[PDB]
């Protein structure tokens, strides 16, 4: 096993998940903040506050009521600030034809802004293939959702071999997976877990929370993607270190 | 088998489904345009002059360039005139306290003005339980992705089984499937197909085509989708037609 900072080298790796393998071992952070907030303000108060904890800031563009894409470059100005990556938790789920489209155009532009988005592979190849026309122009990366941390999720067996193979396959623009594990043995793919707390539990819509601990150190994960448990919380840059300090030495301890 | 006009009556019917049902019967149509324009002035001419020939308008608000809720207004007027329902292809694909606030929320504000959603179902049911939190109170429906008409979809045999499982174990809100063939043998539920056109092929990005013929009549399924095989014709309308005659003449056939 390499560090974050040798894995930024490998032949193979893309240059998205180069930049952002080098900043989580310069700033000693594998956490995502999943800024699932509705208020710009809110958005850009947490990104200057949090950016020196995060190595990564997930958006949901469409929760925000205030969205403009005045907000997407300020949001930039922060995050190229304080050193970390914008991933748009698009969830892109359809034909190549179609999420083409989504990812360039409308209201949200997301390509102009976004570093990393996401994609689910129920659709086959297709929608990397789609999504790839636009993003590959623009040096961006995607991650595929290959499990789910979700009560019922059908992202098990074979649909994660496919997330997979399909990631391995589109290796010029796949970075990574959403995964709750490590999936791919190529070390040149990143690993994003979702659905981590420091406190056992979970929620009233399915969600189901395991420790950075669990995730990074047991399951061999890369990242923790934390939301209500830093959101929520009184003091949102002190919860964000101890997912940080939580998320790093788990990973420390697995690298031996 | 029941007609379109008697299943709008079952017994277990949704009220979305019911209004869906009594409007294809009275109209002759079971044919939804897929509305994937990127002009608000396109949309809304579109949807005004093949009002009349279609059951449903299926929107993408993402890929408009000018989306505005007036917009939306404006749609609904023409959906009251011409009768049809709006279905908006969202792909909600994610845990129910994610979902539940982009339905409700952001600048589209979808739940103001979609009768139909879509969701992907790899979340497990909490997606549905998500949505359902925002779209029961405004009393709206929602379609599950059980197959996908794209090479190498992932929506087959088990992930399919899980989808019509929970539609039928949500019945308060599910109200159909977009699918490629009857995949319910229970009436109440709606069967959409994507992946239409009167000629054989596909496109580019992995989309299949199938006939009318083949998807209501053969497959038993019981609305088209049809973007391109409209979108791209010169004159929008007679192809609206054909298509409209086609599915009908399917449905009346396997009716007997
Ligand atoms: N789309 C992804 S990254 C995802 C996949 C998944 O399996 N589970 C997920 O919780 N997520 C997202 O991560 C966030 C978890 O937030 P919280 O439960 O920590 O508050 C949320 O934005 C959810 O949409
Ligand atoms: N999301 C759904 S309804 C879907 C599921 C699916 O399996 N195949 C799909 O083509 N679609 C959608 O139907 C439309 C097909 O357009 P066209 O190929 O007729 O031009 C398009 O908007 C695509 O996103
Ligand atoms: O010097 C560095 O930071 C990188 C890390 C691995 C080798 N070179
Ligand atoms: O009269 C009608 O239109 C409906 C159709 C089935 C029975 N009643």
């Amino acid at each position: 096993e390499l560090s974050f900072g040798a894995r930024a080298e490998l032949p193979r790796i893309h240059p998205v998940a180069s930049k952002l393998l080098r900043l989580m071992q310069k700033k000693e952070t594998n956490l995502c903040l999943s800024a699932d907030v509705s208020l710009a303000r809110e958005l850009l108060q947490l990104a200057d506050a949090l950016g020196p904890s995060i190595c990564m800031l997930k958006t949901h563009v469409d929760i925000l009521n205030d969205f403009t894409l005045d907000v997407m470059k300020e949001l930039i100005t922060l995050a190229k600030c304080h050193e970390f990556l914008i991933f748009e938790d698009r969830k892109f789920a359809d034909i190549g034809n179609t999420v083409k489209k989504q990812y360039e155009g409308g209201i949200f532009k997301i390509a102009s802004w976004a570093d990393l988005v996401n994609a689910h592979v129920v659709p086959g190849s297709g929608v990397v293939k789609g999504l790839q026309e636009v993003g590959l122009p623009l040096h961006r990366g995607c991650l595929l959702i290959a499990e789910m941390s979700s009560t019922g999720s059908l992202a098990t067996g074979d649909y994660t071999r496919a997330a997979v193979r399909m990631a391995e396959e589109h290796s010029e623009f796949v970075v990574g997976f959403i995964s709750g594990s490590r999936v791919s043995m190529k070390p040149e793919f990143l690993h994003l877990t979702p659905g981590v707390q420091l406190e056992a539990g979970g929620d009233n819509l399915g969600q189901q929370y395991n420790s950075p601990q669990e995730v990074i150190g047991k399951r061999g994960s890369d990242i923790i993607i934390v939301g209500r448990g830093i959101i929520s919380a009184a003091d949102r840059l002190e919860a964000a270190e101890m997912y940080r300090k939580a998320a790093w030495e788990a990973y420390l301890s697995r690298l031996g």
